[PDB]
């Protein structure tokens, strides 16, 4: 029922690069996201507390928000971006396993995830 310490956002041992596809990334696919209607459920961890939610990372032990992603991005914290793909994909699929179809926060997940892949669709090739 407590929450758990969020995700990683600094580390300077690992090795970081600026990228044009992680550019993308920020300034065209977490910016389309985070203005969205729906976006303010995934804005953030999930706060089991608040939300009274006791069970929440006793299912879900990957944990992904776009407030992470945001500060990952923001400081550079990936390699490449199929890392920061990977933690879309995972705030998406944790998601659609905690809930039951057709929940409020599950076609708000769908709207965003439908989005993501149209920009996705889109990533630049490699400078
Ligand atoms: C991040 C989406 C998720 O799976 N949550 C667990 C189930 C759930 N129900 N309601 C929410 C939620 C709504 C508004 C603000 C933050 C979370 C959530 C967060």
């Amino acid at each position: 029922s407590m929450n758990p310490p969020p995700p990683e956002t600094s580390n300077p041992n690992k090795p970081k690069r600026q990228t044009n596809q992680l550019q993308y990334l920020l300034r065209v696919v977490l910016k389309t996201l985070w203005k969205h209607q729906f976006a303010w459920p995934f804005q953030q961890p999930v706060d089991a507390v608040k939300l009274n939610l006791p069970d929440y990372y006793k299912i879900i032990k990957t944990p992904m928000d776009m407030g992470t992603i945001k500060k990952r991005l923001e400081n550079n914290y990936y390699w490449n971006a199929q890392e920061c793909i990977q933690d879309f994909n995972t705030m998406f699929t944790n998601c659609y396993i905690y809930n039951k179809p057709g929940d409020d926060i599950v076609l708000m997940a769908e709207a965003l995830e439908k989005l993501f892949l149209q920009k996705i669709n889109e990533l630049p090739t490699e400078e």
